[PDB]
C-alpha cells in the first residue's frame, strides 16, 4: 500500500517506499493533513488552540497588586526580576480572613501571585499541595486558566494562616527556593527537573571544563553597569599565545607546545584590563609590605612581610603580569644588579606549556625561575612507575632533557630553573582519586571522573588506603610512588637546578601539620643536610651496560674528572649509585664510582646505603664501621664487587641505592657558594652558577593537611608549628620556604579547593585577607592561623640565617587567575562555551541576561586595600619603567588612575555555569523583553499589568482580520514565536497577528527577514522535527527549532535517511 489510507477510520500516509510516516504534513487528495507522532492524520484547516480569553483580574487582584511599582517594593538584580523575587503588595490577606494594607517589611514572594506561564503555574499549585497548603487536585498546564487562579487563592489562604501562625515567613522562602530546584517523575519513569529553565539542567553547552561549562561576559545595551570597555576581555594571551597569536620559541630537540586556556575555575579575572594589571601590582606590594602594613604598632612589623612570590595558573592568565611583576622587584629590591641582588628573592612560574621554558628567557628576560619538568617526568618514568611501566636508567643521558649532565663542567650555562619531583597537587591528588575509583566503581568508574568527588567519607576511605600502600614493599605498592629517596638523591645532587622539597614527602599528606612522618623522611633528611656539606663542583652522569647510574660531583673548585681543583676540593664532590631493577645481579660485571683525580688514595664512607630491612643512613664517620670504609685508587676510582651491590625490594627502594662522601670532612664545613657582587650585563635576571644552586626550596604545606576545628587548641593550627620548627628548616638548607596560599577560603564545594576538609586557601573570595579577626575581635582564623601566627611565622623564619649571613626568604602564592563564591549577584550578558571561550554554539543562550554571583561586598578588605598604594607609587621615582612600560597583549600601558574597591562582572573575562537556569531572570514571553523595576526605557517590559492593577487578558483571540495571543502578564505577541500548551508552536508578525500559510502563498516561509524558513500550515502551526510536503510534491525536514535543514542528510527513527541538498 502506498498514499494515503484509512485503516479503522484513521488516516495514515504510506509514502513512496511503502512506509508508514510520523511527522509528515501535506496536501493529499486536495486535503490539508499533518500526520502527528501517532501516524494519525489531524486536519491543518481545523484550529487546535482554545479560542478565547479570560481575564486575570479578580476580586483579589486589587489587593495583591503591587503597592510600589518602583524597587522598594521588590527584591531585584540591578532592576531586574528573578524567580526568588519578593515584592510589597498593597494588602497582605492577613491569617486568611482580613485585607490588611502592607507595612515596609510585609513582602512575599512573587511567586505566590504571578507565574511566566500555566505550566509553572499548574506545577507550583501541585507542589504547594504536596506541602499540604494546596488542593488535591492535580492541576497541570491542560487544565484551565481560570481554575488555576482560584487554586491560587486556597493556596493563598493555606500561606497566610502558616505565616500567622510561625510570625515569620522564612519557612516560605526555604519552600520555595526548594520548589524551584524540584525534581519530578515523568512518563518515562526517569527523574526531571520540574522547572528546567531555572536549573543547571538548561545550561547546556560543551563539558570541557573542570566545572562542566562556562560562560564569556560580552557586551549587551540592556546592562549598561556590566560591559567592559573597547580592547578588554583578552582571552587565551599564554606566554606562547601573549602577542595575539601562537609563537614556539623552542628549538630542535624540545617542544613549542602551548596547553594554556583562559577560563580554569570559578569567576575569571580580565588581567588583559589595564585598571585589573595595576589592581595586581597593587596586591603584590601589600605581601611584600604585608607586615609594616597590618601592625603598624608592632616595632618589628618591617620583619614580617614576604620576600618573594611564585605566579600560580601562568598559562591561565595574561601573561603580561609576569613583566609587571618583574618590573616591580627591579624598582623595589634592585634585583637586576647583581647576583646578590637577584639570589636574595627567588620567584618561581608554575610554567606547564613546554615553551614556556624559553618564552620565559627570550622574552621575560627570566624575571621568574621556569620549572624543569624534563627532569621531574623522567625521576618519575625511570624509578617511581612500578616494574611493568618503568623507563631505563640510560633515560637520564637522553637528548631530551633541558640540563644535560652527563658532561656539565661550566657556570652560567643552563637554564636558570627549579626542579622538583611532588606538589601539593601534582603527583598527590591524582593518586587519591584513582584510589576512590578502584573502591567505587559505582559512584565514578573511570579513573578522570574520580577526581571530581567532594563527600568528606570517600577521602578519608581512599587516605586509609593510601597510608597502607605506602608502608608496602615496592612490588606490592599498587597506587604509591616507588624509590622515593632514590629519586630525591639525584634531584638534591644535581647541578644547575634549585631543587624544591614537598612537605609530603618527608610528612603524610593528610593528617596534623608535620604529626606523622613518611617510610622516607630519615633518607631524605640526610640528603638534606649532606647537601650543605658535599654537594659541589662540576657533574657527570654515566650508565654502565647494566643500567646503572653513577652521578658525581667533584667538589668545589673542581669541574670534571681530570681538574685538580683548590684547596676547597679535597673534603668535598659526593658520588651516588642507583639501579631500578629488583633483580640486579652483576655477577663478575664491576660498577664504577669515577670520583675526580682530585679524589685520588682517599678515604671514603657511605652516607646512605640499601640492606633488605630499608636504608640505613650514616650521619656522621664515626658512625660507620671501619669494614665499609673504601679508598680510590690512582685515578680517584671507586670500584664495588656483586658482594657490595645486588636487586632489592623493600619499601624504600626498587633496585639500589647509595650514597659516597669523602672521609674527614669538618663540622664548620659548608659547601655552598657566596654570590657575585659583579655587574651583571645580561638580558637574564638570574644565571644558573653554584650561588644558585646553594638555594632550596621548601613546598611547607599539602593540600590534605586536616583543618583544625572550630574550638582546636593554639597549636595545631600549622603556621604556630612553623615558627616551633624554625630550626629545622635552616639545618636542612631551606633558603626560599614557600608558603601555601594565606587569603580566606570559600566552603561552597564548586571545586576540591573550596571543600571544608581541605580549605587550602586557592578559592577565595577577598585577596587581601590573610585572616584578620572578625568584626567582635573574636580571633576568626585561616587553614593555617590568624593574621598574628602568620607575622610571627614569618618573624621566626627571618630570624633564622643561612650559610651567606642572609635570611630564610617567605614566598607568597600569588593567584591572579580568579576569585570563588561571591556574595551579590549583578546582571550580565553570557554566551555559553568552553574553557578557552569558544562558543559552544547554543542557540538559546547567546547574549542572555544572567543573574551572576560576580560582585563582592563592598565592605571586604578588597573595599579597604583595593588601589590603596597606587597613588604612592605612581609618584617613585624607581617605578617609572613600570608605568610607562607598554605591555605586551593590551599594547598600552597599565592604568593606576582608577581603585579597584568593589569587583564588578566588567572587570571579569567569564565565570563557569552557575546553574542558577537560562530564564532565571524573568521575562515575558509574549513582548520577549525583560521586565525592569528601575528604569521606564523602552528595552524592557513593564510590570504584568496585574500586578499594576490594570485590565489583563490571556490567550489566543479570534478577530474579523485574524489571530492575536496575549501572555499571562497581559502583553501582545508580536515578533516571536509562542508556544501552546497542547505543545504546537506559533508565530505572530509585527502587526501582532499569527501567521497562517495560504492556497496561494504555500506553507514553507520566510518570518522574520533572518533568511531562516519556516513550515507553516493553515492553523498556524509551526512545525517542527517534521517532514513538510509542497503543493508540488516535494518534501523538505524541520529541525528541533523548526528550520528547513539544507546541504544536510537526516537519520530517521526507522534508520531511514534523507539528505537534503542547498535551499531544497
Ligand atoms: O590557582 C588555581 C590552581 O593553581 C595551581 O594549578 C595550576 C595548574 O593546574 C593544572 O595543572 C596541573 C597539572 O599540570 C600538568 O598536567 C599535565 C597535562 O598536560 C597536558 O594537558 C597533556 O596533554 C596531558 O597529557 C597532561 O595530563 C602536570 O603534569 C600534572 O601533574 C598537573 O596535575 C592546569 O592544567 C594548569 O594549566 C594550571 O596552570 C594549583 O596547583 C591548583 O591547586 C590551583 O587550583
Ligand atoms: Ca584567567
Amino acid at each position: 500500500l502506498t498514499g494515503v489510507q484509512n485503516i479503522d477510520g484513521k488516516k495514515y500516509y504510506f509514502d513512496e517506499q511503502g512506509h508508514r510516516r510520523r511527522n509528515y504534513a501535506g496536501v493529499f487528495n486536495n486535503e490539508f493533513i499533518y500526520f502527528g507522532l501517532d501516524g494519525v492524520g489531524q486536519s491543518a484547516i481545523e484550529y487546535q488552540f482554545e479560542k478565547g480569553l479570560t481575564s486575570q483580574n479578580s476580586v483579589a487582584t486589587s489587593h495583591n497588586a503591587a503597592k510600589s511599582y518602583d524597587t522598594k517594593s521588590f527584591t531585584n538584580v540591578d532592576g531586574f526580576l528573578t524567580a526568588n523575587s519578593w515584592y510589597r503588595p498593597t494588602d497582605i490577606l492577613r491569617n486568611g480572613t482580613k485585607w490588611e494594607p502592607s507595612t515596609e517589611t510585609d513582602f512575599r514572594p512573587l511567586l505566590m501571585t504571578w507565574w511566566p506561564d500555566k505550566e509553572v503555574q499548574a506545577n507550583y499549585l501541585n507542589y504547594m499541595s504536596a506541602l499540604g497548603l494546596g488542593d488535591q487536585k492535580i492541576y497541570t498546564g491542560a487544565s484551565s486558566q481560570l481554575d488555576l487562579n482560584n487554586a491560587a487563592l486556597i493556596v493563598q489562604e493555606a500561606i497566610e494562616k502558616k505565616i500567622s501562625l510561625e510570625k515569620s515567613t522564612k519557612w516560605l522562602d526555604d519552600s520555595i527556593k526548594s520548589f524551584i530546584k524540584s525534581k519530578r517523575k515523568d512518563i518515562q519513569g526517569n527523574l526531571v527537573d520540574t522547572n528546567p529553565g531555572w536549573t543547571i539542567d538548561s545550561e547546556t553547552g560543551s563539558t570541557n571544563h573542570l566545572q562542566n561549562g562556562a560562560f564569556i561576559f560580552t557586551n549587551s545595551p540592556l546592562v549598561p553597569e556590566a560591559n567592559a570597555a573597547e580592547g578588554n576581555r583578552l582571552i587565551n594571551r599564554t606566554p606562547s599565545q601573549q602577542t595575539g597569536n601562537h609563537i614556539s620559541y623552542a628549538s630542535q630537540p624540545y617542544s613549542g607546545d602551548d596547553w594554556g586556556y583562559e577560563l580554569l575555575l570559578g569567576n575569571d579575572v580580565d588581567n588583559s584590563n589595564p585598571i585589573v594589571q595595576a589592581e595586581q601590582l597593587n596586591w603584590i606590594h601589600y605581601l611584600m609590605n604585608f607586615g609594616t602594613i597590618t601592625a603598624p604598632q608592632d616595632p618589628d612589623a618591617h620583619l614580617a612581610n614576604f620576600d618573594s612570590i611564585r605566579i600560580d595558573a601562568v598559562d591561565n592568565v595574561d601573561a603580561d603580569l609576569l613583566q609587571i611583576a618583574g618590573d616591580y622587584f627591579k624598582a623595589a629590591y634592585q634585583v637586576g644588579e647583581n647576583d646578590k641582588n637577584a639570589n636574595q628573592h627567588i620567584h618561581i612560574l608554575q610554567d606547564w606549556s613546554p615553551n614556556d621554558v624559553w618564552y620565559n628567557q627570550q622574552v621575560n628576560g627570566n624575571s621568574q625561575l621556569t620549572m624543569d619538568a624534563t627532569m621531574q617526568n623522567q625521576l618519575l618514568a625511570s624509578l617511581t612507575r612500578p616494574i611493568t611501566s618503568r623507563d631505563s636508567m640510560k633515560s637520564f643521558t637522553k637528548d631530551a632533557l633541558l640540563v644535560h649532565r652527563t658532561a656539565d663542567n661550566s657556570y652560567n650555562q643552563a637554564v636558570p630553573n627549579y626542579s622538583f619531583i611532588r606538589a601539593h597537587d601534582s603527583e598527590v591528588q591524582t593518586i587519591i582519586a584513582k584510589i576512590i575509583s578502584d573502591k567505587h566503581p559505582d559512584l565514578y568508574p573511570t579513573v578522570d571522573k574520580a577526581l571530581l568527588a567532594k563527600d568528606s567519607a570517600l577521602y578519608d576511605e581512599a587516605f586509609t588506603e593510601y597510608n597502607a600502600d605506602m608502608q608496602k614493599i615496592s612490588s606490592q605498592k599498587q597506587y604509591t610512588h616507588n624509590n622515593m629517596p632514590s629519586a630525591y638523591a639525584i634531584l638534591l645532587t644535581n647541578k644547575d637546578t634549585v631543587p624544591r622539597v614537598y612537605y609530603g614527602d618527608l610528612f603524610t599528606d593528610n593528617g596534623e601539620y608535620m604529626a606523622n612522618k613518611t617510610p622516607y623522611y630519615d633518607a631524605i633528611t640526610s640528603l638534606l643536610t649532606a647537601r650543605t656539606k658535599f654537594v659541589s663542583g662540576g657533574q657527570s652522569l654515566s650508565v654502565d651496560k647494566n643500567d646503572v647510574l653513577t652521578s658525581v660531583r667533584y667538589g668545589k673548585g673542581a669541574l670534571s674528572a681530570t681538574d685538580n681543583g683548590s684547596s676547597d676540593t679535597r673534603n668535598q664532590g659526593i658520588g651516588v649509585i642507583v639501579s631500578n631493577n629488583p633483580n640486579l645481579d652483576l655477577n663478575n660485571d664491576k660498577v664504577t664510582l669515577s670520583m675526580g683525580i682530585s679524589h685520588a688514595h682517599q678515604a671514603y664512607r657511605p652516607l646512605l646505603l640499601t640492606n633488605s630491612q630499608g636504608i640505613v643512613a650514616y650521619a656522621t664517620d664515626s658512625e660507620v664501621p671501619q669494614n665499609l670504609y673504601k679508598t680510590t685508587n690512582d685515578k680517584g676510582e671507586l670500584t664495588f664487587d656483586a658482594s657490595e651491590i645486588k636487586g632489592y625490594d623493600t619499601v624504600q627502594t626498587s633496585g639500589y641505592l647509595a650514597v659516597w662522601v669523602p672521609v674527614g670532612a669538618s663540622d664548620e664545613q659548608d659547601a655552598r657558594t657566596i654570590a657575585s657582587t659583579e655587574k651583571n650585563n645580561g638580558n637574564s635576571v638570574y644565571h644558573s652558577n653554584a650561588a644558585l644552586d646553594s638555594q632550596l626550596i621548601y613546598e611547607g604545606f599539602s593540600n590534605f593537611q586536616t583543618v583544625p576545628s572550630k574550638n582546636a587548641s593554639a597549636d595545631e593550627y600549622a603556621n604556630v608549628i612553623i615558627a616551633k620548627h624554625a630550626a629545622d628548616f635552616n639545618k636542612w638548607g631551606v633558603t626560599s620556604f614557600q608558603m601555601a596560599p594565606q587569603y580566606r577560603s570559600s566552603t561552597d564545594g564548586s571545586f576540591l579547593d573550596a571543600v571544608d576538609t581541605v580549605q587550602n586557601g586557592y578559592a577565595f573570595t577577598d585577596r587581601y585577607d590573610l585572616g584578620f579577626n572578625a568584626a567582635d575581635g573574636s580571633k576568626n582564623p585561616t587553614k593555617y592561623g590568624t593574621d598574628e601566627d602568620l607575622r610571627n611565622a614569618i618573624k621566626s623564619l627571618h630570624a633564622q640565617k643561612t650559610y651567606d649571613g642572609s635570611s630564610i626568604q617567605v614566598m607568597a602564592d600569588f593567584v591572579p587567575d580568579q576569585l570563588y563564591n561571591m556574595p551579590l549577584e549583578q546582571a550580565v550578558s553570557v554566551i555559553r562555551t568552553d574553557k578557552y571561550g569558544v562558543n559552544s554554539e547554543n542557540p538559546d543562550i547567546q547574549n542572555i541576561i544572567y543573574a551572576a554571583n560576580i560582585k563582592s561586598s563592598g565592605t571586604d578588605y578588597q573595599s579597604i586595600y583595593g588601589g590603596k598604594y597606587l597613588a604612592e607609587l605612581q609618584k617613585n621615582p624607581l617605578f617609572k619603567s613600570l608605568f610607562d612600560r607598554i605591555q605586551i597583549s593590551t599594547k598600552k600601558t597599565i592604568d593606576p588612575n582608577t581603585r579597584i574597591t568593589q569587583w564588578s562582572a566588567k572587570y571579569f573575562n567569564g565565570s563557569n555555569i552557575q546553574g542558577k537556569g537560562i530564564n532565571y531572570v524573568l521575562k515575558d514571553w509574549a513582548s520577549n523583553k525583560y521586565f525592569n523595576v528601575s528604569s521606564n526605557d523602552d528595552m524592557y517590559s513593564r510590570l504584568p499589568k496585574q500586578l499594576m492593577n490594570q485590565e489583563s487578558n490571556t490567550g489566543f483571540i479570534v478577530d474579523d482580520i485574524g489571530v492575536k495571543y496575549y501572555s499571562i502578564s497581559g502583553y501582545q505577541a508580536k515578533n516571536t514565536f509562542v508556544e501552546d500548551g497542547n505543545g504546537e508552536w506559533y508565530y505572530f508578525d509585527n502587526d501582532g497577528y499569527m501567521v497562517k500559510s495560504t492556497e496561494e502563498s504555500g506553507p514553507l516561509r520566510t518570518v522574520n527577514a533572518s533568511s531562516k524558513k519556516y513550515y507553516i500550515l493553515p492553523n498556524g502551526v509551526e512545525i517542527r522535527n517534521s517532514f513538510g510536503q509542497d503543493i508540488q510534491g516535494n518534501t523538505y525536514y524541520f529541525d528541533a527549532r523548526g528550520e528547513m535543514v539544507t546541504s544536510q542528510y537526516i537519520s530517521d527513527d526507522t534508520q531511514n535517511i534523507y539528505y537534503f541538498n542547498n535551499d531544497g
